């Protein structure tokens, strides 16, 4: 239920939601988004009684904004489109 996935425009969106979200917070004041980097990790959440019925995804990031790398992680889910931050952490080093 995990998978790695590429880093072309979906990706790179998901880490400028994440920058936008932490901005909000503002526990680091005000970042600029740089780039999404490798390895960007994939995880497919199912509904508990469906047959393989994908309820969302969580992703696990490593973004640099303003030349600082932060791990991110995202929750997905279809029915509402919605996406929510869980965490965004860091500075890290990198991978």
């Amino acid at each position: 239920n995990w998978e790695i996935i590429d880093i072309g425009p979906f990706t790179q969106n998901l880490g400028k939601f994440a920058v936008d979200e932490a901005n909000k917070i503002g526990q680091y004041g005000r970042l600029t988004f740089n780039k999404v980097i490798r390895p960007c990790m994939k995880k497919t959440i199912y509904e508990n009684e469906g047959f393989r019925e994908i309820k969302g995804y969580e992703y696990q990031l490593y973004v640099y904004a303003s030349d600082k790398l932060f791990r991110a992680d995202i929750s997905e889910d279809y029915k509402t489109r919605g996406r929510k931050l869980l965490r965004f952490n860091g500075p890290v080093p990198p991978p």
